[PDB]
């Protein structure tokens, strides 16, 4: 009952992270002895996804190299979607079931011949591979510890059920990286419905910064003609790049936050995590169970380090003139004890008086503590036309910034009288106080 | 069908040649992965024998260490005769069948699960272990390459057949070290009937030199009370010591010779090996098949290096006085181009005239070539009583020594007139000639 495999399982090593050297044929125990397999250590399983070409994508070598870097003396298994994924995309959607059955048979054979503990295997799933793993494991008798996927496919999986798509019950623990969701429901490539016990929605899933418009023209540019095809795939690989970055930087994991909605997170009222919230993201994620879908949010840098901070702010606006204004740009800057940002902007419409506001700010440099603050208010009338005549202004009292990683209700504090924030004027300084 | 084993198979490593660390349980494939087992390389199987104590004899560690020294990256398996061999000796003779069945089941299971090539395993057998292996393998479907044993047991195996004792058909190739045969037929511990394709009878099997009388008294000495028990076991371990010495000294193996009988070899008429005779002894033995039992003979040093030479000699005695003498001692010495022996004696009765004689000589030092010779003739009348009056004497012409390892019919050559060998007289010099 091991003749309908048609999907070769490879086993690379740190010295060779490019070419598949081994072939762990199910049933034929000879391969296990042929290629060293530490039955005591943990063993990952990478499941790549659809590829227009006839070869592995460019990210697998880096992923596997980083995996060995993080956890040496641990086996790695790769699959051979090729010969089946090259077919029409819906055909791959159908063949997900066959590959899942194949992987389940593989794991069952391993647990029968070698009784390898199932609690030491990850089904790293990308693109269609995540759904493939999800449909897999469920057939396994002893379940699976981790089924962490990457950018689960949306088409032909929304409006579905657990047997036909990744489900929380498919494994003991699960987490997904919703790195792309822009578009109408049920048609965006990236599924938006939460699937795992904990889900991550970096940047809100609308898009990612480390890219540009991309395709200049159908013929002049390269839609899938290499070149700018990768640029077109702005976010679909950002999941794997984020995962590998987190794996490499184990010392300082990025702390994704738990909230209620993307707009709520943007406002910044849902950052404090006294309970089991705001868990880590990546390999060092904390294993936790939830009574329901638990959305999360965070931000990131462009490409290389990621790992940004979060310093949401509140303002107790209280002035004299009561003419409400809307759609105004606020610019602030902060200085600390390690480094300092200079000209970070942000937006806050519907400004009023005798009212308190709040917003979310992010920086991409470590600052540690924070001493003083800048609160410049920008205008489109730089020249001396609007430098004398009375322009709208407000008064600033206290400021209640809250550090993200460490809960610090530091109370910033306007000076005795030297604030009077005004349009087209120098910022207002603040200091630690109280 | 793997619950009646009751004989644990161990697997030592070069770093641990004393204590069994692993347990390759048949059927349970987990042990193979637990303990590294290079399925490509050769794998020996040591089968020790009866022991009055409840632990492995003192030679197993040295044997296994030397085995690793000779062939690194090669697995070694040890058996656990203990718990069954401690019983009465005949009970062990009966249990040989059970252990053989167990080993056959082990090997068959290996050839089924891992299809390990049977042509890369040795069943190193000692004492009862040799017969155990011989009864083993025969049940194996794919036969065995080498079944080299050591000092096969004699009792309850003479007057037997192949199924109940080691046989040439039990494996592809076989060789035994008949290191002890003194005693009546069918009662000497060491079987004297040839068994394998090629058999080795060092020193003729009567005894070995590296020992003494041993047991001084039943109570005062230590029959089996340790101490002189090893001395009593003068030859039974000489087999394994010879094997380990040959294994360690791979560069210069000892060349055992093929002959017709021990007396014929002692005479020295059966050393030349133009055909496939005089094969090596030990690991570097040349694999050969014979139409029948092929006895062999050789000599050895005391304990450490072994590896002695063979320089049989012929004498063309031709003198005037025709009074035959008998039971006389001849002393000779030789000098070469590397080293030289000084006072090696030998015996030759039934000395006559106009007749040619021959004998076998051995030396324990490398000599390479040989230049001159000594032919002193000893007497028990050293003093000047027999120094003047005419004592019996002969004349010497040519000498036809023959080098063993290299066939060299070097013709020694008496001087013009200066020979006249006489009793109680200075030797007669000889040189290379012709």
């Amino acid at each position: 009952d091991f003749r309908d495999i048609e999907s070769k399982f490879a086993l690379r090593t740190p010295e060779d992270t490019a070419e598949d050297t081994c072939h762990l044929i199910p049933g034929v125990t000879e391969s296990v002895a042929n290629c060293h397999f530490n039955h005591s250590s943990k063993t990952f399983v990478v499941i790549h996804g659809w590829t227009v070409t006839g070869m592995y994508e460019s990210w697998v070598p880096k992923l596997v190299a980083a995996l060995y870097k993080r956890e040496p003396d641990s086996n790695v298994i790769v699959v051979d979607w090729l010969s089946r994924a090259q077919q029409h995309y819906p055909v791959s959607a159908g063949y997900t079931k066959l590959v899942g059955q194949d992987v389940a048979k593989f794991m069952n054979w391993m647990a029968d011949e070698f009784n390898y503990p199932l609690g030491n295997v990850h089904l790293l799933g990308y693109s269609l591979g995540a759904h493939a793993a999800g449909i897999a494991g469920s057939l396994t008798n002893k379940k699976v510890n981790r089924i962490t996927g990457l950018d689960p496919a949306g088409p032909n999986f929304e409006y579905a059920e657990a047997p036909s798509r990744l489900s929380p019950d498919d494994a003991d623990f699960v987490d997904v990286l919703h790195t792309f969701t822009r578009g109408s429901p049920g048609r965006s490539i990236g599924i938006q419905k939460p699937v795992g016990h904990v889900d991550i929605y970096p940047n809100g899933g609308t898009f990612q910064p480390g890219c540009n418009i991309g395709e200049a023209l159908r013929v002049i540019a390269e839609r899938g003609l290499g070149d700018v095809d990768q640029l077109v795939k702005c976010s679909h690989e950002r999941s794997v790049h984020l995962f590998i970055d987190s794996l490499l930087n184990e010392e300082n994991p990025s702390k994704a936050y738990r909230c209620n909605s993307k707009e709520a997170f943007e406002k910044g009222l849902c950052l404090s995590c006294r309970k089991n919230r705001c868990n880590n993201m990546g390999y060092e994620i904390n294993k936790v169970r939830a009574k329901r879908s638990s959305k999360m949010y965070l931000k990131t840098r462009s490409q290389m380090p990621y790992k940004v901070f979060h310093y949401q702010v509140k303002i107790h606006f209280s002035g004299t003139e009561s003419n409400t204004y809307t759609n105004q740009a606020f610019e602030i800057s902060l200085y600390g004890t390690v480094a300092e940002s200079e000209n970070i902007p942000f937006t806050l419409p519907e400004v009023s008086t005798n009212k308190t506001y709040s917003f979310l700010l992010y920086t991409e440099v470590d600052i540690g503590e924070l001493l003083m603050l800048k609160l410049k208010w920008i205008s489109d009338s730089y020249f001396s036309w609007s430098n004398w005549w009375s322009s709208p202004g407000f008064d600033i009292g206290k400021i209640r910034v809250k550090a993200g990683e460490t809960q610090k209700k530091v109370i910033f504090c306007s000076r005795e009288k030297m604030s009077y924030l005004q349009k087209g004027k120098s910022p207002v300084i603040f200091v630690k106080c109280h």
